[PDB]
């Protein structure tokens, strides 16, 4: 207790430490009370804080220096790079909570059986560390005064690992965490009648239901992300105090069981495959209920009306289920409090209720995604003083009409999401209103006319998404405002035009698809600017002149994280039908269903039966990328492929088919060692295909016919894979499987 001792301790622990200069102001000849990190009462050192801070030693100093202060009371290093593993050692008996979180401590989770010297510890959160119960489980934690264990996110794989925890006693325990683990067998917490929270999710329980024995005190359970299936209302039925029950992301079945809904606030019975319609009995809960999730279930039938009751409901989630049916207006405007509402991906019908211009004053997401509503948009959504929707997500239904430019008058809106309905008339100008638009998405519609120069005014743009409407006009020079812009998709219209000189203004542009359009002039060499470009699709257009050299001079150093998680799919091209151009189609597709791409075949003369690939986008690299994808088929380019094109090791595509290019394929392709597929075909090409082209080990595709060719086919590589149609059409070439050459 001595200013002596306290000094001493705290400086031999820096002086451990590699790096010095994390503790500046520790300092010798100096009170500790006046240290960064400590927290001092009637100058005595009471806490220590050292957390997020790359210490990068061992437990060992830790409890050698800092653990052993006397009338230390709690000592947070949470994600503090201490690594080893825990060992005896002499604790001050004042020490209640140890935060050893996020670190990279190891061993058994026995080690943590020598914290006991902290006669006095209360608290211990240890989770994200790399901990594990290897072999047979024995013995027990023997921690019996903890009121709070976290031991969540560590490396425990095994069975009945939480008797091993709670062995020696768990009278005290209030709070038990064991997430993201491996453990599997039972779940005994009977004894534990002061557990007010308990949380074994993300483990491998594929067992019994948790036996909570009276479940006097428990106000928490979360149960999710298991693979259970057992009767669980009859393990809960005793439960009067629970506020929060998550059983999601599990294999249990039949209809909803009798619950306990006198205290209940929060209940998620998602991702499992319950069936039948929502009881009623669960309006019981209606007076305390501030949340409720049904998604990824089987449920059918309508929305009751009690629901209307239930007016502390903040969160409305039954999406992904088979309810159908108009849905009441007249339960929706009892829930003031609302503020997300997801039905999506059901079958709904009808038209938008009115309530919702009045829940636009509460509400920050409304998703009727994949739905079968009808009609036109409510012209009258966020006539409110402050309208506080931040996400608008009605894409994917049989909505009519013109987009109501009332929709500028929600200020707070991030997502509109209009796309795959029967919408008519123009994108209304007054979006430019939306300062904090993020996504504007409103494609397979039947917009007309042009693109609002008025967007120039919505700084934070980032995606702008119309492909399949009728839109006319050339790119509005506006869209350079938008600097934020990372995905431009406007494939399938009739703009025309040229690409802008400021599209190298778009650092952050990673996607450029402007497909089957008639754009026409130069491919600018200011795309070469673009610091993001990964995907360049300009198939389909009036595009004349030779690939500037300088489109490839951002390659190598192309480093596009932004767009990373976006859900997407791709069609790709068969090549059996002459009318469908491109290696395929990538397109956005939150919140619709693949079913509904048939919606396409009046647009698009492309077969999309078994060849469409989905996923949340992804891109291969983070620092130092290339383009992925460059298809610029069916155009009108001349002169020669620059050599530079060899420059992107990350190009899966590079498709220049049905052009008019001339000279000979640069012995640089070689270098694309990604390539998938590989065409120029129909084309002016000439001489013999480099030998370096047998370094392409990853072609699942290439087609070189239709051009003028000559020699021998290299004799390397993947060249005998492929049949004689993909070579074709060149009288000069031979070798199988061609001809050998004469
Ligand atoms: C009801 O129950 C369901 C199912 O359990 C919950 O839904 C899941 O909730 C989690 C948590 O939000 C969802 O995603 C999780 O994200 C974490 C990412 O954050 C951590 O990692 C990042 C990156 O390192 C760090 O920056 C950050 O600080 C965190 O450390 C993951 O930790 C979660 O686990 C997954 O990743 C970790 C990576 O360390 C792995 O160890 C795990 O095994 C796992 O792969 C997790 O992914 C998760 O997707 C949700 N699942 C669904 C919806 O199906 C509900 O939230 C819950 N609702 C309640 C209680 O109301
Ligand atoms: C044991 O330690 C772990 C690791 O630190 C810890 O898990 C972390 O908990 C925090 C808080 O519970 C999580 O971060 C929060 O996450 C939610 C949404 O997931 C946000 O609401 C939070 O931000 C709001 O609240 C903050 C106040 O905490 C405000 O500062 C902020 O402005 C927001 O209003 C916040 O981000 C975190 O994700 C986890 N997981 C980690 C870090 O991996 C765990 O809670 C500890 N266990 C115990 C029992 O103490
Ligand atoms: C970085 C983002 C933008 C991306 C959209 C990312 O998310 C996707 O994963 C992206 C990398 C995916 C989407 C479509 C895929 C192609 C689909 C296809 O037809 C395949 C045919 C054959 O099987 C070949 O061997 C491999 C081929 C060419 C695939 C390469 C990888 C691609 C491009
Ligand atoms: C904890 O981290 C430290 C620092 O990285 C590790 O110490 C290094 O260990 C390697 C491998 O044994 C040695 O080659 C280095 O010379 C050590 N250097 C320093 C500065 O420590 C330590 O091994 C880690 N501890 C554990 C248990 O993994
Ligand atoms: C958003 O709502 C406000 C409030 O109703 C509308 O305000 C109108 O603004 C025009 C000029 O833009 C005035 O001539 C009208 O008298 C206003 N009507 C009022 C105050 O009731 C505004 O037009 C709406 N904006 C959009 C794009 O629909
Ligand atoms: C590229 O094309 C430019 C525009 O040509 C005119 O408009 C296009 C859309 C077509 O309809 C075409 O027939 C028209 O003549 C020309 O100005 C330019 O010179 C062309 N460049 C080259 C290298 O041919
Ligand atoms: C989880 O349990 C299953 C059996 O239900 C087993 O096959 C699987 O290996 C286990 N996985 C773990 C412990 O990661
Ligand atoms: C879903 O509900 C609708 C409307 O009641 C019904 O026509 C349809 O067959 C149901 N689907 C399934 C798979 O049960
Ligand atoms: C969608 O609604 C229309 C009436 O507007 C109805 O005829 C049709 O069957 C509905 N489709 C589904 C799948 O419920």
């Amino acid at each position: 207790q001595s200013l002596y001792r306290e000094i001493h301790q705290l400086i031999s622990f820096k002086d451990v430490l590699p790096d010095k200069n994390l503790l500046p102001d520790w300092s010798s000849n100096k009170n500790p009370c006046t240290f960064d990190g400590v927290t001092c009462r009637d100058d005595k050192v009471t806490s220590i804080d050292l957390s997020s801070k790359p210490l990068n030693v061992g437990f060992s100093a830790v409890s050698s220096s800092l653990l052993s202060l006397t009338g230390l009371e709690s000592l947070f290093l949470s994600n503090s790079h201490i690594n080893g593993s825990v060992s005896g050692f002499k604790c001050s008996a004042s020490l209640t909570s140890l935060d050893l979180s996020r670190n990279s401590l190891s061993g058994p989770v026995t080690t943590l059986t020598s914290l006991g010297s902290c006669s006095g510890l209360k608290f211990l959160n240890v989770s994200s560390n790399t901990l594990d119960f290897p072999g047979k489980v024995s013995g027990g934690l023997k921690l019996n005064s903890l009121e709070v264990l976290d031991l969540s996110a560590n490396s425990i794989s095994g069975a009945n690992v939480v008797g091993w925890v709670l062995s020696d006693g768990c009278g005290e325990l209030k709070h038990l965490a064991i997430s993201g683990n491996k453990i599997s067998g039972d779940v005994d917490v009977s004894r534990c009648v002061n557990l007010e929270f308990l949380d074994v999710s993300s483990n491998n329980f594929s067992t019994g239901i948790p036996f909570l024995g009276d479940c006097s005190a428990l106000q928490h359970l979360d149960i999710s992300g298991n693979k259970l299936s057992g009767d669980f209302s009859r393990a809960i039925s005793t439960c009067t105090e629970l506020k929060l029950l998550n059983i999601s992301s599990n294999q249990f079945v039949g209809p909803i069981p009798p619950l306990p809904l006198k205290s209940l606030q929060y209940l998620s019975l998602a991702e499992n495959k319950f069936t039948g319609e929502i009881p009623d009995f669960l309006s019981g809960a209606c007076d305390t209920l501030t949340g409720l999730d049904l998604s990824g279930n089987h449920f059918y039938g309508a929305v009751p009306p009690f629901f209307g009751s239930c007016s502390l409901l903040e969160s409305l989630a039954l999406s992904s289920n088979n309810f159908s049916g108009e849905l009441p207006m007249d339960t929706l405007l009892k829930m003031r409090g609302l503020k997300v509402l997801d039905l999506s991906f059901n079958e709904f019908s009808g038209e938008l209720p009115e309530s919702l211009t009045n829940l636009s004053a509460s509400l920050l997401t409304l998703d009727l995604s994949s739905n079968n509503f009808s009609g036109p948009i409510l012209p009258n959504l966020c006539q409110n003083p402050k309208n506080t929707l931040q996400e608008l997500y009605l894409q994917n239904n049989g909505f009519t009409g013109k987009i109501p430019p009332t929709l500028s008058n929600c200020s707070e809106l991030v997502s509109l999401h209009l796309s795959f309905n029967y919408l008519s008339g123009t994108i209304p100008s007054s979006l430019g209103s939306l300062s904090k638009l993020r996504d504007l998405k409103l494609w397979l519609n039947m917009l007309e006319g042009e693109i609002p120069q008025e967007l120039m005014y919505v700084k934070t743009l980032e995606t702008l998404i119309l492909d399949f409407n009728d839109l006319t006009g050339e790119i509005p020079s506006g869209l350079s405002n938008c600097t934020n812009l990372n995905w431009i998709s406007l494939s399938n219209n009739r703009l025309t035009g040229e690409i802008p000189k400021w599209i190298g203004r778009l650092e952050n542009l990673a996607i450029l698809k402007l497909s089957n359009n008639s754009f026409s002039g130069n491919i600018p060499a200011e795309l070469g600017d673009c610091r993001s470009l990964i995907w360049l699709d300009l198939n389909t257009n009036l595009f004349n002149g030779t690939i500037p050299a300088a489109m490839f001079k951002q390659s190598g150093k192309i480093a596009a994280n932004f767009i990373a998680g976006k859900r997407y799919v791709y069609i790709k091209n068969d090549g059996m039908k002459k009318e469908c151009h491109g290696a395929g189609n990538l397109l956005e597709f939150q919140g619709i269903r693949s079913e509904q791409l048939n919606r396409l075949s009046t647009r698009n003369p492309c077969n999309i039966t078994s060849r469409v690939y989905g996923g949340h986008t992804s891109p291969t690299f983070d620092n130092n990328g290339s383009m992925m994808f460059l298809d610029m088929s069916y155009n009108m380019l001349s002169g020669y492929i620059p050599k530079e094109i060899g420059s992107m090791p990350y190009l899966f595509i590079l498709n220049l088919g049905h052009n008019d290019i001339s000279g000979s394929i640069p012995d640089e392709v070689g270098d694309l060692r990604g390539l998938n597929i590989l065409d120029l075909s129909s084309n002016k090409l000439d001489g013999r295909i480099p030998q370096a082209m047998s370094a392409l080990t990853m072609l699942t595709e290439i087609d070189l016919s239709n051009n003028n060719l000559s020699g021998p086919i290299p004799e390397m590589g993947q060249f005998e894979t492929f049949p004689p149609a993909k070579f074709l059409n060149n009288p000069g070439l031979c070798g199988y499987p061609l001809p050998r050459c004469d």
